[PDB]
């Protein structure tokens, strides 16, 4: 698709069973959700943004699903305001910018 | 330009007559600069990023070159990580996410 600025660019993630909305996001490394149960091995990590850092849980090879598109890679989970597609996930769909 | 996001969409824009670096940041809505001067009068806002808010300066009808395209609009100054164009200036210079 081509997505147009003009809003926030909101999707619809697939990951860990659950469907959540979140921002495509050019500007994050790492891919950031909410509060969120994931399986397997992680480990604690801060991430910083405007405003300071947060605590963060990092998975590893999580597979996820977005616009159709599957892809694994990092997510990182904890209080952030709201969920970012970040780079390391971007890159798998494919996903560039244009002007 | 069509860029690709395996690294940081950092491009060089410019300011006041000045070079910067900054990051094409989809996941912004809005333009904030590290501390810099600016003409003319500013009014106050908060911005809400991953770790809190901050107070910025706003300015508005700032011209600034992106990637040199031309753009004209509203620029925050404040204590940023980073220099990040938002999409209220992304919007000027044409820029969509495509997949
Ligand atoms: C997270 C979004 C909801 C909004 N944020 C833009 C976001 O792309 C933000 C931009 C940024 C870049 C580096 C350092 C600080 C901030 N990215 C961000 O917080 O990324 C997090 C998660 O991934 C990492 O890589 C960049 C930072 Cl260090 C970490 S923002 O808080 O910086 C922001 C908010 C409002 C405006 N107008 C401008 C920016
Ligand atoms: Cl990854
Ligand atoms: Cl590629
Ligand atoms: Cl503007």
């Amino acid at each position: 698709p081509q997505i147009t600025l003009w809003q926030r660019p909101l999707v619809t993630i697939k990951i860990g069973g659950q469907l959540k909305e979140a921002l495509l996001d050019t500007g994050a490394d790492d891919t950031v959700l909410e509060e969120m149960s994931l399986p397997g091995r992680w480990k604690p990590k801060m991430i910083g943004g405007i405003g300071g850092f947060i605590k963060v849980r990092q998975y590893d090879q999580i597979p996820i699903e977005i616009c159709g598109h599957k892809a694994i890679g990092t997510v990182l989970v904890g209080p952030t305001p709201t969920n970012v597609i970040g780079r390391n996930l971007l890159t798998q769909i494919g996903c560039t910018l244009n002007f």
